[PDB]
């Protein structure tokens, strides 16, 4: 019944049939993206219409198409041919991952480079890296991937330990031509292996860890209805899944007494970018948008009970399309469980004699994705007290290079001859806000220091100030940790019992934003990453901070184009875009496989409730 | 055997006997502090000498004394009479908590103030607040407490809901005189109760929470020997307890292969301060040092299994002295347990076919203290991967006032007529470092942005810089979140296999430091709180960032006095002092009892190991 239910295998099969019948899915066609569209604003009409958006690539060189279909009515709503030199190329296809290595293996220039290094071509893996846009005029409007080489000594070897530095190739994957092979000189291929399951490297495994058993003898406290509707400890929401964004949260609301109170209409990680800070021409082009260019949702892992998710786990298995429109299940792709979270509130009172302790808990919704060397866990958390938190967990294997003789200012050494270039991991959270409804506004809150003097004779006073952001042109904001800067999303037409607007406060981690020079190609294509906070007026087609077609787009699409409309955001239907990231100078302890590091943000109620919302939590 | 074992009841009884026999513990004497001294540097002599430091107060007006005794030899080592106008008053005594209310109850000025407000004196509780040092010349060298009044409607009522604003009294607790009663006008006493166990306020308790069962069927993975020596997953350390500081960690080391490698010699929270930002003369003097003035360790709670600590818990019950030198056990005052901590490392490799997942865990050492309205949990965490983290959890009841008609810039409204003044909670962690031994140094690490140009033609490069702090006069440092500033403690004489100095990196939360005007009394007495990081040369007598006698000390003691010695800290025995805190603008959801908020810091290895230290963790 619910318009926010997960896509079914039958829906995807119908999309395939509709596309085929319309002549849109011949043997040269590939589906590069397929996803269900959200209901438009004002769906109080009970007009069930499940629509899907599709990007269709053509492997023969014909122009790709963007298509919208209605599975409910079985019709093509619209179909548009794309000029990719103008609006950007389509996302990378999984089946192209191997084409770069295959094409290079028969190119005489590539072969001469490997021969000089005495590398057997059958042992050389080539990473299929997105190209970006730089100085090469012949790449405009062509579908280009760039290749960096790694040696695998045997089939189970970790190739990342053996980078082939000084060598890069560019490939046109549609015409199947190697456009350029650049060899800047021979570097020794690092010889130590990085096989973290080899007993030679691990030593004997610890025998000292005793088991931790986490069980729920009466089952979990949350309920799942209609496939993906969650109710837990007054929270209510729908868990969506999109092949580009991954897990998406819809309709986050909190039952406060008799009223279901909305908080967030849609929450997602709408983009992420990993820019590299090595000026070597072998890697100075390297910036990959895992979300926008590769689609992190299609690489979600199947999560193992006891290993990836521990406790009383409820799984969702989302369905996606393969490149031919067949449905493919991601078995156990989403874990949901509740976790004990320590003390919630505690007081022992010297005058009343009352001793009081309550325990906290959180609801966890997570998935894990793998794109080449990197692996990321995406975690959404709901707490008893109304807090919402997001956490990204970065692990996997660092991207490697040679470590130059005589050192480097932009690479750290991990092992003899083995380097790891400096880089960042930057995310964009898109928060379609609905604090008690859609009439919302954003205020910037700074601590205010006061001078000793009249009215402050002992010099102890301090205060705060709030600035309302009223138009999009003034809603591009930077962090300021020193002044305790936060942002408050409030509803000016909904007041608490003290006659103050209800609100939620966004707490950032205040990590550095994009470091690249403002005139760089990556600063233009990832402009969202240069600022901590953006606020836009809601619009149906404004989905990603980088635009719809990120791959090889020349820049400026997305947020800098949206805010140029300078729309009213003071008590309106608004969207918050928060940039947050990790700056990674790799350490020896990150090698051969990296222990998890984390970054995120959280939102806490700020006069949303009339008092603490967890007074009715029992003593356990 | 171990010199770092907890104080025993027999040791304290011997101290009492030694003091009594020496004429130092007559009926007018009170022990205001008693604690075991750490071994001096270079204890490779096996010279067991358990020494205790004692502060002795005199309730008749005689000068107090500082005394050092040896329980091993049964002798007084030294005894010094204190001039408190010079060096500060002794910490507040528990038995003085009730003396302020008792003395005010017979003062005619206090009675007239209560009579005008129609308050029955038997219902009026008076909080015993530390005085600080302000403009009152007659307080110099006298033991002063200040009193703020709260009404209790019945014995089990929460008095915090009913502040009596406009009224403050100053009391000399030794001569038993009320020096001043200040009445600036009548405010309505807020009428709503704040009884968070009253069903009228809580409503019916939730029935929706199902149990979470955390068990260890084979017991915990750590061992406790000699009372307080912990070994867990290659970590080794001693858990101490001091009545001023609370839990103290000694001898933190990590077994790396065959070598036990030191990391931190002593870790503690050596001070905390709560400054209030309300300029009203009723409260503009209000700054309490829970650690330095009240001694947070003596108010540690007995922790309840299943409620405060959940899982397979091992308790310590530390012993302290009461005011007469009798030993008193704090039953179950420290919880120790290990916790699952999610994913540790994970990778699924497209070329090797290997799928790899390992789970993380942490060791938890915690205690909870209550001082009047506020309650704090102190948590130390050790992780599998070498990370050390501290976390403070703040809960309890916010300090209240009236909310003035017409609002306030320095107070938030919680309920009709009820306010909560702005304030901070600021902590000082004292880290006596020993990274691979005592030859340590500190470097400040900033991200370095680079300009597009020659050698950086695509404008993508970024780097980092490290600045060695060589003398104490240059080792007072501020946070800079925008440039990703961290601090590295390294050993220049101990290198990893890449011939780089081994190190640990301190990651701060970058919260605002002390907001008060630099010319204020609190800025002088809590000078440590004005800067994020201090580094000193180790010295036996340099224990607290505020000095030994914080109560009514006029300022400048502690860290600003230590660093004036301008000692060499470049490859020396050094101590890191990190200031971190919360800035609290109270929200409606903080009332009537506050959900936990947190702040802390962490240290991660930085080239300390030759590769990831958790390769030998098994697959579970
Ligand atoms: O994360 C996307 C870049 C990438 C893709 C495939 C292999 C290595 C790196
Ligand atoms: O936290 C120390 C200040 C204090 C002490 C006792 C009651 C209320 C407040
Ligand atoms: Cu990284
Ligand atoms: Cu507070
Ligand atoms: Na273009
Ligand atoms: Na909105
Ligand atoms: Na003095
Ligand atoms: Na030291």
């Amino acid at each position: 019944a619910s318009p926010f239910r997960l896509a079914s295998a039958g829906e995807i099969s119908e999309v395939q049939g509709i596309l085929r019948t319309a002549g849109l899915l011949g043997p040269e066609k590939r589906i590069a993206y397929l996803g269900v569209l959200d209901p438009a604003r004002g769906a109080g009409s009970e007009a069930e219409d499940r629509r899907f958006r599709v990007f269709i690539h053509d492997v023969s060189g014909a122009r790709p198409q963007e298509v919208t279909v209605s599975v409910t009515n079985g019709t093509v709503i619209s179909a548009v041919e794309l000029d990719t030199a103008a609006t950007g190329e389509l996302p990378v296809l999984e089946e192209e991952f191997e084409v770069v290595e295959q094409l290079l293996a028969t190119d005489e220039r590539w072969l001469k480079a490997l021969a000089a290094r005495n590398l057997d071509v059958s042992k050389v893996r080539v990473a299929p890296l997105s190209a970006g846009v730089f100085e090469y005029a012949e790449e405009r409007g062509r579908r280009i991937l760039r290749g960096l080489a790694f040696v695998q000594d045997f089939p189970e070897d970790s190739a990342w330990a053996h980078p082939v530095d000084g060598l890069v190739a560019y490939v046109d994957v549609v015409s199947k031509e190697v456009t350029r092979v650049i060899d800047t000189g021979v570097f020794p291929v690092p010889a130590e292996h990085g096989n973290y399951t080899d007993p030679e490297l691990t030593g004997p495994l610890r025998t000292t860890q005793k088991p931790i058993s986490i069980t729920q003898p009466e089952g979990p406290s949350f309920t799942v209805t209609g496939g993906n509707h969650i109710e837990w400890e007054k929270w209510s929401l729908d868990v969506g899944f999109d092949v580009r964004e991954g897990v998406v949260l819809h309709n986050i609301a909190f039952r406060d007494g008799d009223r279901l109170r909305p908080i967030i209409n849609r929450a997602s990680i709408a983009e992420m970018v990993v820019p590299y800070g090595d000026p070597s021409p072998i890697r100075s082009w390297q910036n990959y948008f895992d979300t926008g260019e590769y689609l992190v949702g299609q690489y979600a892992n199947s999560l193992e009970l006891g290993c990836d998710c521990l406790g009383d786990i409820t799984y969702l298995s989302p369905v996606i399309s393969d490149a031919f429109g067949n449905p493919r299940e991601i078995r156990n792709g989403i874990c949901m469980h509740e976790e004990d979270w320590g003390i919630l509130a505690k007081h022992s009172d010297l005058w009343s004699g009352i001793n009081y302790t309550r325990r906290n808990r959180r609801m966890v919704i997570s998935f894990f994705t793998t794109i080449g060397n990197y692996d990321y866990g995406f975690y959404w958390y709901l707490y008893l007290d109304g807090t919402i938190e997001f956490e990204a967990k970065a692990t996997g294997v660092v991207f490697t290079s040679a470590f130059p003789e005589g050192g480097s200012d932009n690479i750290s050494q991990l092992a003899p001859g083995l380097g790891a270039p400096f880089h960042q991991h930057i995310f964009s959270a898109r928060l379609d806000m609905a604090i008690d409804g859609f009439t919302n506004r954003v205020e910037e809150e700074d601590v205010v220091r006061q001078t000793m003097g009249p009215g402050n004779e002992r010099g102890n006073a301090f205060s705060r100030k709030r600035t309302v952001l009223t138009r999009e042109s003034e809603a591009v904001r930077e962090a300021d940790a020193r002044t305790g800067r936060t942002w408050i999303i409030s509803n000016p037409e909904s007041k608490n019992r003290l006659n103050e607007p209800v609100g939620y406060k966004l707490h950032a981690h205040n990590q550095p934003t994009l470091l690249a020079d403002p005139g760089s190609s990556i600063a233009r294509r990832a402009a969202f990453a240069t600022k901590d906070l953006w606020v836009t007026r809601y619009a149906d087609d404004e989905r990603y901070p980088t635009g719809d077609f990120v791959n090889q787009h020349s820049g400026g699409a997305g947020l800098p184009s949206y805010i140029a409309q300078d729309r009213d955001i003071d008590g309106q239907d608004i969207v918050v875009w928060h940039t947050f990231g990790l700056t990674h100078f790799p350490r020896v302890e990150d090698w051969p496989i990296m222990p998890v590091d984390t970054v995120g943000f959280k939102l806490r109620p700020e006069g949303f409730f009339d008092r603490s919302p967890v007074l009715d939590v029992p003593a356990n």
